[PDB]
C-alpha cells in the first residue's frame, strides 16, 4: 500500500504539475518525459488537454482521460525530482535483495514498523537510511560483525 | 482514440487564388490549393472573391485557417498540403487504421513496426515513407489471419 492521499492537482506550464497531499506536502513534478515516452499518452501533450488534469474519483489517481498515473508513482517522481529518496527506491532495494519486512529490519538495524513506514511512504526516508541501504549492499554477505572498511 | 496533431500552424499567406503558403513548427513551408474545397461548400462561396480570399489568417485562439469563421482545421490543411505534393498524409494513415478498426497495438503488429512509430505517423510527428503506405495497402489486400504472409495477392 501507499499512505499519502492526493488532495489537489493543478497543471502548471507544460508539463509540470503541482500536487498537494494529505501529509500537508505540496510537491511539484515534471511529467513531460513520461508523456513523450508512452505513445498512448500523446493526446495529453496538447497544452489544452494537459491543462485538463484532475484527480480521478475511484482510484485517487492523476487523470486527464482515464487514470493515467497512480498517485504512488506520481509521489515517488516528485520526491526523486526533488533530490530525495522515494518509497519506490526503498521498495526496489527490498525486492532486489529479496527482503521481507523482518529481514529488511535486521539488515538496517531498525524496527519492522519503520521499514513498513518507509516502504509505504508513511514516513519520509532520511538520507541516513538510504546510505545504510547502500552500505548494507556494499558489505554482503553477512559476516559475524560489520567491517571496519569497504571490501 | 483521442487525437493529437503534432505540427503547429505558425503562418498562413494567401498567394494567387486559390493557393496558400503555410508555415509550421516543424520548419516546413508548404503550399496548398483550397479552390476545389471552397467551390464544393456553398457556405464558403464569399471566400471565392479574390479580395475576400486575400484576408486569410490564423483564427484567434482556435488556430484554424480562417477568412470569416474557422473554415479549415489546421490538421486537415496540413494533410491536403501533403496529399497535393503526392506524399502520404497522417489522415490517409489514420483512415487506414479507422476503416480496419486498428489500435496502436494491432497497427504495429499489422505493419511490423513499433507502436511508437505508428503513433508518430498517426499524429504527423514523423513524415510517412512511401514504403509504409504501400505496406498499409498490402496488409489490407491480404489481411493475414496468421502471422505468415502469402507469396501473392488473393484472386
Amino acid at each position: 500500500y501507499f499512505f499519502p492521499k492526493l488532495t489537489a492537482v493543478e497543471a502548471l506550464a507544460p508539463y509540470r504539475l503541482r500536487t498537494t497531499w494529505s501529509t500537508g506536502e505540496v510537491l511539484e513534478v515534471d511529467v513531460g518525459d513520461i508523456l513523450r515516452k508512452i505513445p498512448d499518452l500523446a493526446p495529453i501533450l496538447d497544452p489544452e488537454a494537459f491543462a485538463r488534469v484532475h484527480i480521478a474519483e475511484w482510484e485517487g489517481s492523476v487523470e486527464w482521460f482515464d487514470t493515467e498515473f497512480g498517485r504512488d508513482n506520481v509521489y515517488a517522481w516528485a520526491k526523486e525530482q526533488a533530490g530525495e529518496v522515494s518509497h519506490e527506491m526503498f521498495g526496489d532495494w527490498m525486492h532486489r535483495n529479496n527482503l521481507s519486512l523482518t529481514t529488511a529490519a535486521e539488515a538496517l538495524g531498525i524496527s519492522r514498523r519503520m521499514v513498513s513506514y518507509y516502504r509505504t511512504a508513511h514516513k519520509i526516508i532520511p538520507r541516513t537510511i538510504w546510505l545504510a541501504c547502500l552500505g548494507w549492499e556494499a558489505t554482503r554477505p553477512e559476516t559475524k560483525t560489520l567491517p571496519r572498511t569497504l571490501p
